[PDB]
């Protein structure tokens, strides 16, 4: 179906980046998936959950916490779905590893498999930025994982230029 993602280039059939922030695109997009680079606690401290619970006004983190006294933390590699809130119709909270952490990389896989779930997202890159893992294999196992259509939004300029002319 036509959609309203705008800027993006093609890295493959279902594969599309830009760089923009994830926050203004869900703005603009008004997506029916933003996902967030969640922690198994879902504490929106930093980063993207960070700047995706701030643009809720914090009530990305209120309803977190709620969800997480009924049903405890998430798994490494796992997801749930909760609002999007001013941003999206939902939000798909997915743990990557985080290398400072020492959690294990191969669950960078598991953790984008999420992703299939969901016919068309707006995402980051996961387990990038403070998450530690290099971004450019993230990437790799976003291209090599999704099936379904995945709008990459990357707000560093000189990494979304560097993650362009390596991609393979």
């Amino acid at each position: 179906m036509v959609n309203s993602f705008s800027g993006y280039l093609k890295l493959t059939d279902n594969v599309y980046i830009k760089n923009a922030d994830i926050v203004e695109e869900a703005k603009k997009v008004k997506p029916t998936v933003v996902v967030n680079a969640a922690n198994v606690y879902l504490k929106h401290g930093g980063g993207v959950a960070g700047a995706l619970n701030k643009a809720t006004n914090n009530a990305m983190q209120v309803e977190s916490d709620d969800y997480i006294a009924t049903n405890g933390p998430l798994k490494v590699g796992g997801s749930c779905v909760l609002s999007g809130h001013n941003l999206a119709k939902h939000c798909l909270h997915v743990v990557g590893p985080n290398v400072n952490k020492g959690e294990d990389i191969q669950l960078l896989k598991s953790a984008y498999e999420n992703f299939n779930q969901h016919e068309v997202l707006l995402a980051p890159l996961l387990s990038a930025g403070i998450f530690g893992a290099d971004p450019i294999h993230s990437l790799r196992v976003c291209v090599d994982t999704v099936r379904t259509n995945v709008y990459l939004a990357v707000f560093d300029k000189n990494l979304y230029d560097k993650l362009v002319s390596s991609f393979l």
